[PDB]
């Protein structure tokens, strides 16, 4: 088909853990969708004691922001190296067939930019990440990766067929860092990024990550930026790991129906305490809420969450059901 | 409703891997079900070596016991704190919602008790675990964790729609421990909980356990305390890890059904060799024993089974089947 | 019955990641399918700077090679240990039931021979591997370890009951291991198997390979070693881990149908980007290939696959499909 003769429609992006708007239910044909995003390569500090890193970005956030399109449906991606940055980066899309995912086909030195299309033959959640040939996980674990939801044009379907609707969705994109550290265990700190390569890959060979945060940085999902519902909303939670896997808990909840390994086309599994998101890929968990307060989700590692900053919060609004729990004799002497 | 009309039923737990009596099918309607616990901080031996350390426990044991009820029934725990203890501590169930499965409400100092109650809405095996703000990982792999057991009011099914019974179930609680070494790799040793947390932080963040073992100690499930069934006995193994993914494998069988990660409403995994029970999670497997003779239950990282501790026994009873398995020439020059 | 009466097919192996000439849908009623394996100490150079081990395998090959049967044949296994080797063997199938899968019946010092017979009642494919009595991690992590596939008697199905037949096969074997490091992270060197047990232990109890490589090396299945395909093709690929979790990921692909942990009576998941592979399990991925080009078949901790060996590749001749993917405007300034 002449794919010229499709409607475009460009999405403007927004920082995660926020989502583009979209609709769960095609009201069109299929489209070419048009995104772009800048690269950048930019200083973040990533915890409360003030580690900063060179980080490496889509669109100037670590995780990259949630691209959204549905099944058959064209992607059409404009990438922009600006040439305020230093290195080599290009695109691998799970979601797309070839090219090792696009990577072949969108290296852009600082000062070039490159238009991918493919088509989205698949529903479900997918990772995407840069992978510059001999450089990809220093690339990836620097904050080089997102998600892409490919929706069914029907939207989404319980074990039996039946609609599932979401009234919020948020994207939690779950970054393993590896900051080299010296003998006696402190963070070390680099001149140029070609001074940093071997440590870097020395660090990252220890398989033992210093930092896994959500959103970029310890705490970036609490107090004023918490995740926020009412009693009795369905919420998405999409989550992704690039590179090193993860087991998500809403502590206080569950996921109602989980698709752990993120693809649609599957039935989701029901009443999950936890789930395994496997490094590489991209998760979705449906719930709808049924009690008010804070809730913690973390990746249930606890020394992962609560040590090395895997964990962030929703606050929920609304009515306490005493039936569902009670303090029946709150603690007392 | 009146939750003060329903029946109250009290149990009478059991040590692990035993199982408090229960119904499969529920034989009543919905009921309260009445549970206490009583924390002990008690040093543990859990290893050949004689490596001591000061565990957390519910009701003595490393894992706690397990709890079964059936879905809707309602869960009224009494969790006492004596005075004889030092630490401040809590449950959050993963059974449970609202309140970060509880924690948030049964804070308890030495020399306090409280009651909980809760709505058992989810059918599945569930995690409980202590969860002190702060504290969190340190009380966790300090042995403060169990099961709870939610049954379908009807019992277990399989992927067909029928009934799986089971006649004996075993409850194995996995606890990876994070014992502090001095530099030359000896676990050092600490004169109270608050000089040991800094270096029980710093093991922990290594992520890498210094023992993995079964029913709180290497060697716990074996010899006389052996696992045991005879030939075409059903057998259903509850299995728990807390804090850290395990693969539970029995050597010489099966999972012919499993529950992964424990959630009953989902159809089981037929014909399993080996699951993976996500950290934070609780699995279960259902065999149908075949052959007599010792079995291992491992978690099948080799390494973490034999060198690290998680390893038990099944000692089987009954007649070899020469069809299944034979040996048709033995070794031999 | 008696088995004597039931035809006997002798197969002969073939070094991974090729696999012997077989039947996907059974052209017989049940067999006894005789194999032969030589176990081989003998030395291996698994990296590019030229480290050199002492591997352990069976019929000279890491992995072992892969031994495909159908569901309800018998596996006659003779197991040979010549003399010039120097230490005691056995071998458990997971596929089998009883006698810890094998190990307790098929114990073989230098010089001495066996022959097990098992059947193969349960479909899927499994792993096997050495187990000798106190010393089992040493064994598998050094290379003592492969799978077989036992089809089932009408082929494999999708998710609808629909049959799949695959074009091509390959059997992917992934290896950790755990070479000794000096406190200055150089590689040992040891004189004698037992002089080197203790160090082989310690370096086992950290829990972070030094190498992670398929069929036996860095780089082994690239180059003139690449596997291939053509575009329209349908090929299965089986992978195997036998100690440690992997999580393979086709890059520029997908997993069109997957059994993740490898047992054929499940229906596979659909789409997957990257699946997890529990230590100690065999997994099996079925894709059509619809691009030409160099794809990377990875585990997905890109630290795993690109810094410690665990990648290999697919060249893929055919037609490039513009539609489904294509460079809309090539980098440029
Ligand atoms: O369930 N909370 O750790
Ligand atoms: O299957 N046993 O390690
Ligand atoms: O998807 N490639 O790393
Ligand atoms: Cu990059
Ligand atoms: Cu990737
Ligand atoms: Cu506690
Ligand atoms: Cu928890
Ligand atoms: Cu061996
Ligand atoms: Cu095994």
């Amino acid at each position: 088909v002449d794919i010229s003769t499709l409607p475009r429609v460009k999405v403007d992006l927004v920082k995660p853990p926020f989502v583009h708007a979209h609709d769960q239910v095609a009201k069109t044909g299929p489209r070419v969708v048009e995104f772009t995003m800048t690269i950048e390569e930019k200083k973040l500090v990533i915890d409360r004691e003030g580690t900063e890193i060179h980080a490496m970005t889509f669109n100037g956030s670590v995780p990259g922001p949630l691209m959204v399109v549905h099944e058959n449906d064209y992607v059409e991606l404009r990438l922009i190296n600006p040439d305020t940055n230093t290195l080599l980066h290009n695109i691998d899309f799970h979601a797309a067939t070839g090219a090792l995912g696009g990577g072949a086909l969108t290296q852009v030195n600082p000062g070039e930019e490159t238009t991918l299309r493919f088509k989205a033959t698949k529903p479900g959640v997918f990772v995407y990440h840069c992978a510059p040939e001999g450089m990809v996980p220093w690339h990836v674990t620097s904050g080089m990766n997102g998600a892409i939801m490919v929706l069914p044009r029907d939207g989404l379907k319980d074990e039996k067929g039946q609609p599932l609707t979401y009234d919020k969705i948020y994207y939690v994109g779950e970054q393993d860092f590896y900051v080299p550290k010296d003998e006696a265990g402190n963070y070390k700190k680099y001149e140029t990024p070609g001074e940093a390569y071997e440590d870097a890959v020395k660090a990252m060979r220890t398989l033992t990550p210093t930092h896994i945060v959500f959103n970029g940085a310890v705490g970036a999902l609490t107090g004023d930026h918490a995740l926020t519902a009412a009693v009795g909303e369905r919420v998405l939670v999409v989550h992704s790991q690039a590179n090193r896997d993860t087991r998500p808990h809403l502590i206080g909840g569950h996921g109602d129906y989980v698709w752990a390994t993120g693809k649609f086309r599957n039935p989701p599994d029901l009443d999950q305490e936890t789930w395994l998101i496997p490094g590489g890929t991209a998760g979705a968990a449906f719930y709808t809420f049924r009690q008010p307060g804070v809730y913690a989700y973390v990746n249930h590692n606890l020394i992962e969450a609560f040590e090395l900053g895997a964990a962030g919060h929703f606050k929920v609004t609304g009515e306490w059901n005493d039936d569902l729990m009670t303090s029946v004799v709150k603690p007392a002497s």
